């Protein structure tokens, strides 16, 4: 494999234009350690410039998507350093989870095969589209660990899940399954685990057929237009269209 | 008819306070040409001052609502002119599609009888309310034509359709039927085509019974309140209420 | 009872950490008079500092939650005074309905036992969570009384109910039942009236188990994050997390 | 001349690529009546498509720039008609004063020769740049007439004049001269009335030296970027740059 | 007098429609304790409904306007009680300093006679207009005490003082005098202390000449319009005008 | 020295807790090439974790601060590669110029010794504070090169320079000197070039006297509070204060 052995906590496999990105700490339910965060920044920067990768799928090894932030590894790394290390460690989490990922140049799909807890909600929603297994379990367990949702988790909910349901799951920390995730709008679809890869693959190959520059303008302009008024968007959306026409040539 | 023969690409029929506005280029699936855009600006300005029109219904001739922007006619008109003509042609599209229509002084209803593609999404969502036929087909085909959604189409989606579904339909360009449109929140209701006119008419006549000044304050204040904080809205919404009381007298 | 006889238009009963707050003008369907507004400001300020109250439930006496603003009492009080009294009376309505309530230090639940009309929508949505009876009837009757929705009612809808449904109910003034309220996202759940208290109580006791400072950061940070960009929220949400850690100690 | 006798309340002189637009009701201090608003919409739409006009200068006939709204002619039109006529009249005022003018495709300069009161503040600030005479007199007289500022007047102030000075002039309705207008940022520069036209003409000719599509992207993108965050602007301002490159 | 001995930390003198509100802990530089915050909420609510008060002037007893938060009395109240007492104490500070004061129904003027430090910046900017003595001394001393500015102090700066100057005074904690306050836009004007009261009184009497409902719409609409786009403001500012017409 | 020969286009001198960062392509007026952008990302990340650097000063070698983008080296890299290389190149420019720099954990000062054109405006304004020489010359030359300002240049102007002056300098591309930069608020102060370094050093040492965590909360909270309403800021600015107290 082009990327075999390159990262310790992540695996990347290219197949016919699809970059399958697997969070790969299965014994730790792919908990996002500071090492995983630095490696995932490198994965996204590398795949952005890899002409053979037209779409990214973000999935988890084993029975986990990600259980969220790795408590042990964060604090061993923070407590060993001055205050300023926490600022860098948070930036590294943000950098892959949404600063590069949410407005990524290439289309992105979360393939949620299992556990998706806490911090995993940020990259889940930064990913453009999402398919889960029926068998997947989700939760915002932060409240039961004595922290409010950290990083962009609460905004990830605010963008995808209705006000009342967002507050219910944030406030109670109750778990929910793949069907509920799809019903609430957190993902596009929930399917049996045995059909997850094929469902994700057909969507990925659909996106691969689109003009990349046009798809980028369309998906990323939509995300930004949510934040702008109609008068502001007249200007912004026509600028993205004209920008698309320049960069396609 | 009061408005018979007045416009070449649009028909207007008044019935008991209802202004039935028909996009009328059926052989071209009511594609929005620059002529249609200029005529629809004139229709909205004329009907605003017509005391006999209390509610507007926007519908399409034949099996089409609108197939979106008329490619042929736009480019024949643009390429024949200097750069500055494109700015005017875009303003004319915006002017009827949402600058006058979204915060129109009178209540508006889209009666979606058939095809609704691409550019049609802007006036669809500018219209206050919408009823479609089950038999209607919708799509954001722009991505498959090699352009991101132009004008206010992506914002029209952002205001009515959940994040994940909006991105799915923008990114894939997949079509969806009237039932899906209603399920996603793009329209208020989907009914059999044979019940579309009657369903629309009963809603229109309901709106006609309301105090016009109060209905205007209520519908347009709602659309603006979405953009404002709660503290800002305390001020704005009480100002709209007091404004209503002045202008009703 | 600790609070027996203390307020003329409201009753408060503490049970094992639950502050049951009952709007108590049943013969007037708990219409919100200026007296009720001043008393409810005092209830919220008092309960904020009552160590024995960990969660608030807002409910209505009799077959009513609240029928909305008390027309008779508002105008008897306004017309008897100079212009400046209307500014004070509106501030008092806002103060309890959402300025204290929406970002209240303690978790809040609306227990909607019956009629919820017009002005009641503001505290309904300021409350974090909401359970209604199937038997409850809701409506935005303002349009049929010749006023647009006053105070924060239209924003309360904008935050919880989809664009098309919000406009339909604001523009038509049509009533809807508890099941529809839950379907549209106005409340978290609709249950038979005979199960309303128990459903509300189990949710309240769930919230009581959480660390109060953490629950406050989580629920109130979510409401504020809706208003902020992702870049702004990186800063704000980590500040709320760090603030939580300081104030928990 | 090209536009002679075309409009009853406005004069247009085109020379060397400069469209000199003169508000032309001198005996009424160029008060903005509903007729002047409709004619000014037509003027801006006409000049936008005039390939021989590269820059617009907005000025007043006589000792006035504009005294603001023509109360008499506004109330004659509104009180005549149904409630809904006021919606159209307000929209016509907004249409020329800033909906077309603030983000106009061509560079715009206000040349403030004299009185500039109330409603005149909206097009004053919609204009990209502004030079006034020292002899010009400004005021937000609305408060003394018993109305708060209408249309976009208060926002025109908020965009150009500091919070304290804006509130002082809105609340007191006191007048200020050209030098004070320049000191507060309401205009680029205050010069003697004797030098106003020549100073304005030199600026207009400088702007005509620029690539029109590029100048449009630069000026109108600046106005919009004020409303957007840095992260939003990374996207928006690169999109305007790439749009310029396509349209040039 | 009408309000004699009513409040322990504040004095109110009413004359000729002017409510002179004096922060009254001179020996403690009028430091804002929790008691002064609760009394100031009561003062503003009381004066709002006082038909004989048309304009408020906020000033300080002695050589101080306000030194800012009373650290000693704040920490005595908070450290005594549960965590939740701090929420109430912060809310009381906000309630008078800007939640009631910034968009107060009556015109407001800060009359800055002396020291104005830290927390005093919030009500300073909430007040519509402000005149200071040249002899007044200002500072954001928070940085030298080991806290960033609390409550709305940093936003008070952001609304009135340029980015660079705000950051310089926040980051360094250096003091500045009345002339520098006026130069930066923190106040309308700096005048000699000998002329401060008479200058303030003349301004207050000018504001009393205005229609109170119209003045309220004009001043408070201006503050809000800063937050809204031009398109939003077309709707909002016409709604405030029509609201004025109804309420007048 | 600690950072000798580490970067090809940048020099870092650490002394007395001050990291003097010199853009170091003097013969090319310190033009910002893609290599300088990548090295400047590394410089800021390196210095953030350097416990011996408490304050950063950004300056230029030779008679330039920075002439702005290196057109030649940018177009050599982009035109070589696929479309997607331009995304990475723009991101690298943004990364050091403001994504790391505007809300940097340590206090930052721009020390503008000479030419500051076009793209240089982004890091100029990202820097917390700025002092220039009187002899420094500024310009937004983009318009004369046929591009609107790219990256965050127009927003840098919008945050620091009044609407009218911003538009004048963007639309005309005319140059201005150090005194005009200070007058417009683009910088804190303009001093003679002979006194620039010593003035900058005294400011840097003042900032080093502050609690670093508190200073970070104060400066970066101020920049953010500009974007938020008063009600939003009551929440945000108290959260930054409580966050400071935890992290100190």
């Amino acid at each position: 494999s082009k990327y075999e052995g390159r990262w310790t906590t992540v695996k990347v496999e290219l197949e016919a234009g699809i970059a399958w990105v697997t969070l790969n700490r299965p014994e730790k339910r792919n908990a996002m350690s500071p090492t995983l965060n630095r490696e995932m920044v490198d994965v996204l920067e590398t795949l952005e410039q890899d002409a053979d990768a037209g779409v990214l799928v973000l999935t988890g090894a084993g029975e986990s998507w990600t259980a969220g932030m790795d408590l042990k590894e964060y604090f061993r790394e923070v407590d060993a350093g001055p205050e300023i290390l926490q600022e860098k460690i948070r930036r590294e989490a943000s950098q892959w989870q949404w600063k590069l990922l949410r407005l990524y140049a290439k289309p992105t799909i979360a393939m949620v095969n299992g556990w998706c807890f806490g911090g995993g909600f940020s990259p889940l929603v930064a990913c453009d589209l999402a398919i889960c297994a029926n068998e997947a379990t989700f939760g915002l367990s932060e409240i039961n660990w004595g922290i409010p949702p950290g990083n962009l988790v609460s905004k990830a909910m605010a963008d995808t899940v209705g006000h009342r349901q967002s507050l219910y799951y944030i406030m109670t920390g109750k778990t929910f399954d793949g069907r509920k995730a799809a019903e609430m709008g957190l993902v596009n679809d929930s399917v049996p685990l045995a059909e997850l890869r094929e469902t994700t693959r057909e969507l990925a190959l659909n996106l691969l057929e689109k003009n990349p520059v046009v798809l980028r303008a369309a998906k990323n302009g939509f995300k930004r237009c949510r934040e702008l008024t109609w008068e502001q968007n007249e200007d912004y959306l026509y600028a993205k269209l004209d920008q698309s026409r320049l960069l396609d040539t």
